[PDB]
């Protein structure tokens, strides 16, 4: 009876950093609250200026990272407010029934719904829009996140000995298209409903004209950079909603992956780079072992460096020679 | 000696059905034999109309998936009848040797061949068409289908325990890449040999026009929807001989998932999507927990809701709240 | 103390073939010195003559495979003659730190350095050029290979058996993306500074014009045909540094896969077909079975036979009625 069991609220953090939570449960089975506003707004995804109408949940791309324990109930309460124009809804691929949610959660502008599901299945899980005959103009303007369903017991390697990461991020990664004219220029739209036919036409290219990191071409460097040090145990939690990637951490390693993102199965080992495929999350396990900046990358990299898919690590400390060292700097002959 | 064998007869059936067969072997090793006619036939593949001249393994896309288990004998009687225009061969991704039968199976209008191959390796395998010099042509306008060889003594999870489905379904996904003039127009073709030239100009885009399941867009909707029961267990094996695709279950889950198909591997468990490569079969074992109906993607969106790879399940039963329930349903505040 | 360590000096070979090296170490951790010589030359990559100006280590696409065991040190000496004209580096996947050794391996014409580094994860890993600014440009050009790093006993399977191969082979497969007119003809270049932004342009397709093993169509074939002969184990390493690939021996299978290439996880058995993602090595053990010839495939059909990736083996010995067989021969019916 669920009427029984604690209720906790949850206060959502804007990717790429995620909520509080404890890794192994210190509770018995939860009602896990959590509120998402749906909201439409202009972004700009590129260093050019190109302006897109962004769907997000929350306000960002990509939606929030929710966090919950397996055998958990989330209770999500969706608000779609009457600033909005379109109709949206949300399927949680952590779910069992009803499109994921999809069929239960379609809410007009000016309206909000609550739906609850049981987190059966341990791993990270999509959740994206999926309004019936525009699923994926909505998934492609940015309404997709992510969900954890931790073991009660948190996470565990290839032998069944804990895994405890110290730090934690969320990369959501987004093919965009933005529709271009005959000579190649972005186009700009006024109403959704005259974008709609244009939009079909560039996603019916499988060609996108950008990819990003949490919403924009560097968006994950400079001051906005992940952080970490030598020592520190991170797990970077990666989805795509649409399209297949492959995620590297560029002078490291995924220590253990589970590439489609599922805990009941043992990771995979010391990978250099490992495929998600669209419609998936997936977690690696990384220690870190030298400081400096490490570029993380969709390993297309014309993907990475010409359409977005990349970010930074900047690591903090001691340098180790014996992993690797120059012996003789470039100079000349 | 394999005169000594028994030998039994199969009558194959259209996918997405399966012809009847045993999970765990009932007999001794077998010769197993199979007979299919090819037919080059027009077919319309979408709701505009839109008509290509398809190649087929006995007048279908997919070609049936056929049934034998470990260390059987296949043996396969192959027709090209005299009204047919073109060449056609069989490689067999099951086979060992002579590029899986493709150089002994090579049969020009007006003749049959009967080629014998020992089921060595368990799995769900790619079967396809591919005749020197016209390889993609020939895959990539439906002349392909899959094998499956069980284990013995059938299916096994994880930890080595049985598993035995109910139903089994065949979806075989096509990738289609229709001529389009340079309005976007589709090109219509009198003789495949002056379609030829332009028919490789379109695959070399690598960019499909239709993704289609069961040969055309809405085939396995409505009255050809897939059906279950609430707690029945579900084998749907997925092939695509040309290009990789990511299944998804909406609203459920791959319980197991044997992605790249071989059943000497352990399954993935609790897949929400799973990478089935180019030029490969997989499986997946679903027991269905909520009545409704399911939508069953490739979940690249874009190829599943504009280029066609979506199906149906439609399930009956009994709804559990436990699992999910709206708690306050879509209204205004 | 690494002054006190052997230290090796190898002399590489041009691929597919690989230097010589012992499966189950033999000493303690070495030092493995290496030499590489960059070279900006000419190739012709198909049979119509399109030539590109490549980027290569020691003169190939792909560059060699060098190979050493878990725990040695790895010590490049990179070459850039001042016959160059650009700034190249170095990234190993298999090290760790300073971007795989690419913030400390900036070479202009005319200047060398030495990296070390130790190997401390066994597999199979990509290495390519990643210089600030203009990585995909680099490594879309060819200036890519592999490192394997073998565990100090040599393979194992499943089971943690010995597995060991009689022949290796190194296929380096490479998307290339020459820029073409509005026509569809292929543009030539001068200086590479006047090709960056058409290279860029191109790039951003996202469309390969080729796809080549061993650096040009047909490169795997006639007189430079793989070869092996009946009940020989045989290891195939491939590599693809910036795109999926699925490689399928056509005829034969993958007896033990390392689809993302990392040794201390077991292999994948019986695999078809198998993804390699870009950016990564992987490796597939088979022993052969049947003699003749063999096509080893990128298994998307349109990549292979259209575009290039496509190599033959040839095989001898005894033919084996027992695993496949022509019953009846092609004839009229
Ligand atoms: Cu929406
Ligand atoms: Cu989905
Ligand atoms: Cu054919
Ligand atoms: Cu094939
Ligand atoms: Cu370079
Ligand atoms: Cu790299």
């Amino acid at each position: 009876d669920i009427s029984t069991l604690p209720r906790v609220k949850v206060d959502l953090v804007k990717p790429p950093f995620v909520h509080a939570h404890d890794q192994v449960a210190k509770t018995g089975p939860r009602v896990v609250e959590f509120t998402m506003t749906i909201e439409e707004k202009k972004l700009v995804i590129d260093r050019e200026g190109t302006e897109i109408h962004a769907m997000t949940f929350n306000g960002s791309v990509p939606g929030p990272l929710m966090v919950v324990h397996e055998n958990d109930y989330v209770e999500l309460r969706l608000i779609n407010p009457d600033t909005n124009t379109l109709l949206h809804n949300i399927d949680f691929h952590a779910a069992t029934g009803a499109l994921g949610g999809g069929a239960l959660t379609q809410v007009n502008p000016g309206e909000e719904t609550t739906l609850r599901f049981k987190a059966t299945k341990p791993g990270v899980f999509v959740y994206h829009c999926a309004p019936e005959g525009m699923v994926p103009w909505h998934v492609t303007s940015g309404m997709n996140g992510a969900i954890m369903v931790l073991p009660r017991d948190g996470l565990k390697d290839e032998k069944g000995q804990p895994l405890t990461y110290d730090k934690i991020y969320y990369v959501g990664e987004q093919d965009f298209y933005v529709p271009k004219d005959e000579a190649g220029n972005y186009k700009k739209y006024e109403t959704p409903g005259e974008a709609y036919e244009d939009a079909v036409k560039a996603m019916r290219t499988l060609t996108p004209t950008h990819i990003v990191f949490n919403g924009a071409v560097g968006a994950l460097t400079g001051d906005h950079a992940l952080t970490a040090a030598v020592g520190e145990r991170v797990l970077v939690v990666h989805s795509q909603a649409n399209r297949d990637t492959r995620p590297h951490l560029i002078g490291g390693h995924g220590d253990y992956v589970w590439a489609t993102g599922k805990f009941r199965n043992p990771p995979d080992l010391d990978q250099e780079t490992w495929l998600i495929p669209g419609g998936t999350a997936g977690a690696a396990f990384y220690t870190f072992r030298q400081p400096g900046v490490y570029a993380y990358v969709n390993h297309n990299l014309i993907e990475a460096f010409e359409l977005g898919a990349a970010g930074h690590f900047k690591v903090t400390g001691e340098w180790n020679d014996d992993l690797m060292t120059s012996v003789v700097k470039p100079a000349s002959m």
